[PDB]
DNA sequence: TTGACTCTCTTAAGAGAGTCA
DNA sequence: TTGACTCTCTTAAGAGAGTCA
């Protein structure tokens, strides 16, 4: 809601909830051969999830409250950031899971930043491999690796230079 | 079905249409601080485009042959690749450019990958930067670098731990 | 046979909103 | 007021197919 108090109420709601929510232990590449440890705190897998939170797609979750008797409601993942601008230069600002785990809302989890901020962490090297991210991952990016590309660059004739 | 004599033609005939495409040099970022040079082959921003191929979409066109009084249509980045495996690890391949330059059709610009591996040379630190791609990046990918992350982990209460 | 347009679709990282009880 | 469902949308890396002359 539009005031302040009412916004940190929002968010002290939703925390006390996701606190409630089962942490589940999750062993993940560092990066640098190193190996690590999060602690995720995962919505349930189906109905009742935690008083606000409804699923409103396989791995999309909402989370709602009444405020001067209107419904507000928000991406279940947005909420610990409602205090913060919803873009930047020019681009939406996303929840973007830094343990890769869409059903963790654990805040310590979360950052808030561009889509392609967001993707790239996909394939990011990790903390102990040369993650370059000014809020550094916690993990080393499910994708990072050298790829399973089919062919690579080749032509037939004479025409092409690199 | 085209015959592998068919289709080396289609390439051939490809080839020969997309070396008399402008030839643009660029010069871009390989890692470690040190800059490179990339020779791509661009199509024209409008048409005409050049022998047998046509736009569908604003960064999208196809190539067309009539073979036998039948029409056969292919996405233009692909003909490098059509005597390649159209799969691998259950998940299509797609054409991806080495260079991330769409109007480029030098096929000496382009791979052959899962959609997972084609997106993430955008974050890749480049051939002199530490890429690890067992086919190896031409260019530092354009979104390397620390993001711009609006606001990282963070919690309000002590409810969690990382 | 060919050119120049038209339309919608895929993927996997994210979103908003309506219908009922 | 709260819960449990339904639907479609956004983005930026990629696609297939129709119409008309
Ligand atoms: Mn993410
Ligand atoms: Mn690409
Ligand atoms: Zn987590
Ligand atoms: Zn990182
Ligand atoms: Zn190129
Ligand atoms: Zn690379």
């Amino acid at each position: 809601a539009l005031t302040n108090a009412q916004i940190l109420a929002v968010i002290d709601s939703w925390e006390e909830t996701v606190g409630q929510f089962p942490v589940i232990t999750h062993h993940v590449p560092l990066g640098g051969g190193l190996q690590g440890t999060l602690h995720c705190y995962e919505i349930p897998l189906a109905a009742p999830y935690g008083v606000g939170f409804a699923k409103n797609g396989p791995t999309r979750w909402q989370y709602k409250r009444t405020i001067n008797q209107v419904v507000h409601r928000w991406g279940s993942h947005t909420v610990p950031f409602l205090l913060e601008p919803d873009n930047i230069n020019g681009k939406t600002c996303t929840a973007s899971h830094l343990c890769h785990n869409t059903r963790c809302h654990n805040p310590l989890h979360l950052c808030w930043e561009s889509l392609d901020d967001n993707k790239g962490r996909n394939w990011c090297p990790g903390p102990n491999g040369g993650c370059v991210h000014a809020v550094v991952c916690l993990r080393q990016g499910p994708l990072y690796g050298p790829g399973a590309t089919v062919a690579g660059p080749q032509q037939r004739g004479s025409h092409f230079v690199v």
